[PDB]
């Protein structure tokens, strides 16, 4: 029984819309393959109620889902049950433009019309890329894309698997581009609780991530083919997001919250999570992934190059 | 998996619509009471798919459900569970403007705009009457009313519980009206697979119905209410099934499902089951009197 209650009517329409589209997909059979028309398909519903069911939803609103058969196939290829996707968005309102599902599993980013067009233009090759690498990739893992209409204004939304763990807390984070230019977290930004540090906050701090050999080799191979993919698509401005989870600090914080009365993770769920080296000073867990992927076009050849040159020795 | 495969796309839309609106309703709490606005309310959905989910549904269509809280409450007062109603419409395409759900539990009637207007004009009083009589009535039991827009034309339909049994075959049907003019089955209608006899052929046949008293108690109350609301042109539908024609057994029926069925007396000549209920009440005080008199002289 789903009230769709949310801080804001637009979140309520989000919950309702994911519930509706997933339920409808339940009655659509799963095809042997995708056809080209699935990559320009869409489904739109326009709801005009009157004196009915307006406790939480607005009376009037629209919901459009893009290429639903494609994003369903992707969900499956990323190992995500449709039932679990629906439950994550609809059992309780997403929270704080960026949202997370209440269980911290998925990220919903508000984007623009141009981002949606870029997704359309790259979706066929992105789907082929996912299929050939079996979902093993640092790239964003796209799960759905929608357009809401609340009070006659459109809002585009992209759903991704969270880069960070859904259960391990991130204690520091960086956004890295390897741009030749200095990107530093502003003193205001660097005054947040969890500031988003940029490249030279990472440099001036002496940060190093130690994962040893096998995980390092996997990460560098993924990184090479991912950013070659982006560059071949003439895509720019993507960043590497890194979150540090301090295992010891978490253990202390949990003991402190319990006083008011493992260090492990599942890699089939936290698919960007890596453990610290065995001979490593502080038991740490790292979440590392490429983000901000829908901006086309100095040369993307050059951005690819500088990016990978920076990230290759982020860790050693 | 509810495919919505039907004989015509309007039936697919009907199926889809009932499915949709009932699921939505499962997410709407059931109130402690209905409110005035519940009798002025509707839900509207417009669907515009492109290259998607098009095997059995159309890609553009609209569905409108009138007063969904009132009709859900009515469903409850008539002892009909929402998932069973939904399964009777959506599990298989309705059949043959009058339709029947695949299981014959419910009939679906195409209707005019005028009659939708009339239903809105009577609905609060009708709901109150259903409350007071505890559902014990011969009136049509209204379970849902919808407008469907398919390929640009609107189609209004009203859903009722079947007057006839959903399993026992009917062997003779009569549409009694008690008029002071004479109605009779057309010679053309007389050559149908199951004629619809009207008033004069019951008299000129000699059919009587045998048993007991509480049925006239029900009928007079119903038709008094109809007249008090200035309604005319209703009929008493009567259907007769003969056991002897012919797992399950002869004359066997569930009174909770076939709510109008009634067994013949032991002093009946032939073993029969009757189904009798008032129908077509969407549109005077003399009509009540003549209708009731004629219905009076048909029991033994
Ligand atoms: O299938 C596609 N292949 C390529 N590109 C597409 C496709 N589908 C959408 N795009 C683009 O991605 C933005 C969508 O935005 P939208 O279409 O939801 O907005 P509408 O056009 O409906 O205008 P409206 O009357 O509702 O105000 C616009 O750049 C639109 O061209
Ligand atoms: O998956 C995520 N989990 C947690 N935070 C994220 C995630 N993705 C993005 N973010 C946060 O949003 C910031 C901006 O990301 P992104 O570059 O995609 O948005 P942008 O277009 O505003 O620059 C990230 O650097 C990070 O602070
Ligand atoms: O519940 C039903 N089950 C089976 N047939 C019905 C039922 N209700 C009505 N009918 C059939 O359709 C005919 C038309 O009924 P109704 O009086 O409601 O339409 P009308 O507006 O043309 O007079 C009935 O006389 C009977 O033949």
């Amino acid at each position: 029984v789903k009230l769709f209650r949310a801080s804001e009517p637009i979140l309520s329409v989000l919950m309702w819309g994911v519930n509706h589209t997933i339920n409808e997909l339940s009655n659509v059979p799963v095809p042997v393959m995708l056809m080209p028309d699935d990559f320009k398909a869409y489904s739109k519903i326009k709801v005009d109620n009157h004196l009915f069911n307006k406790e939480n939803l607005p009376s009037r609103f629209k919901f459009k889902e893009y290429c639903p058969m494609v994003f369903r196939n992707l969900r499956e290829r990323f190992g995500i049950d449709d039932q679990d996707y629906q439950n994550s968005v609809t059992r309780s309102a997403p929270i704080n433009r960026f949202l997370t599902t209440y269980d911290r599993r998925f990220v919903i980013k508000t984007v623009s019309s141009e981002d949606v067009a870029e997704m359309h233009n790259i979706l066929k090759k992105y789907h082929q890329f996912i299929v050939e690498c079996h979902g093993n990739t640092l790239l964003p893992q796209f799960l759905g894309m929608y357009r809401l209409t609340v009070d006659g204004v459109e809002t585009y939304m992209v759903v991704t698997r969270n880069v960070f763990s859904h259960r391990l807390t991130v204690h520091r984070k960086y956004d890295l581009k390897g741009s030749t230019v200095a990107r530093e977290a502003s003193d205001k930004e660097k005054a947040k609780d969890l500031p988003t540090f940029k490249d030279n906050d990472f440099l001036n701090e002496g940060q190093k991530l130690h994962v040893g050999e096998e995980s390092k080799k996997n990460f560098l191979e993924k990184l090479k083919r991912d950013v070659e993919f982006l560059a071949q698509l003439k895509i720019m401005d993507y960043s590497l997001l890194v979150g540090i989870h301090d295992v010891d600090r978490a253990e202390q914080e949990e003991m402190e919250v319990e006083e008011r009365a493992p260090g492990e993770f599942d890699p089939s769920v936290d698919v960007y999570a890596m453990k610290s080296h065995e001979s490593s000073p502080k038991k740490e867990v790292y979440f590392m992934a490429i983000i901000d992927i829908l901006t086309p076009y100095v040369n993307p050849e050059q951005y690819s190059k500088r990016f990978n040159e920076f990230m290759s020795n982020i860790l050693t």
